[PDB]
């Protein structure tokens, strides 16, 4: 049991490292790090519902879009956390790049991120990214509402 | 070395458990789970800067406020992750309760959270919570902006 868990954790860590360092044209093949039915996407959005991309085929299609709308994206300040589950990792990092969304002015987007990676048989079964959407709003020129703080201790 | 790390991780996990299960009036003593100079707070806000509460005395004062403004708050769906660092844990959970913020209508707030816990000498040195502020906006009746999706693949 321990031997199998140690082997899984060490292999899965290398896949997380590879995913987090993938940039440029290599993004077009990042979906090969997933199971055929693997899921990826953004869990923190304006609607409160995740934008989940389901299946290795749709993940590869999404990468094409990502190359147009986040053309130079880089993950920085990467810290990878193994867990007691050899098949579950967390990553704390930052990300940065141009944001080129349809019908918005071109912007520069910087944010802090957390990623969750769950594995099955050596590949990613579920990737999820979590951020503060207010920073993406700012990068797009969208007004961010402000909670009134007058009544709060400061 | 291994023995010291295992002991630290086992003790620190009990403190994370205790923190996540602290409810009601016991919140008034939750700051005793921190070092004297410990820091806690909310890393995801409308401004993009953390609201960090610095020092055990200020943490204790914030709990008084928390009891009025989140009077029945509970953390649910708690999943605690140990890491390769015996002094660093992550928690995935949900939270819910009434929200009674000054100058806003009383509401109901539900959100998904990630917590980071870093330890020093058996107590919490740094706690950070991460959420999607859009859900807190909704709970307060604040309009949430919407990214236009027409040009995005759906
Ligand atoms: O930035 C993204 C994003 C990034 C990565 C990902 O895995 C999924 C979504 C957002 C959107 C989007 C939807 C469909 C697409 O085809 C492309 C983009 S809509 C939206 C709305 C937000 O409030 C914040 C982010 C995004
Ligand atoms: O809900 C919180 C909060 C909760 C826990 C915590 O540890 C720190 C802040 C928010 C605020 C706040 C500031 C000072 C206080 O004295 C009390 C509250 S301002 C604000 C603004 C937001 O966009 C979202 C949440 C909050």
């Amino acid at each position: 049991e321990n031997r199998a868990q140690v082997a899984a954790r060490q292999h899965n860590r290398k896949i997380v490292e590879q995913y987090m360092h993938t940039r440029g044209e290599a993004r077009l093949k990042r979906h090969l790090l997933f199971t055929e039915d693997g899921v990826g996407g953004l869990w923190t959005t304006d609607s409160g519902q995740p934008i989940a991309i389901r299946g290795r085929e749709k993940l590869g299609e999404h990468a094409v879009w990502s190359l147009q709308c986040f053309p130079d994206w880089v993950w920085t300040d990467i810290q990878i956390f193994e867990t007691q589950d050899p098949n579950w990792f967390w990553v704390e990092c930052r990300g940065e790049g141009a944001i080129v969304f349809p019908g918005y002015p071109r912007g520069q987007y910087r944010n802090h991120f957390l990623h969750s990676f769950r594995f099955e048989n050596g590949l990613i079964k579920e990737q999820r990214e979590f951020m503060n959407p207010c920073e993406q709003f700012r990068s797009l020129g969208i007004e961010v509402p402000e909670v009134r703080r007058d009544g709060l201790p400061s």
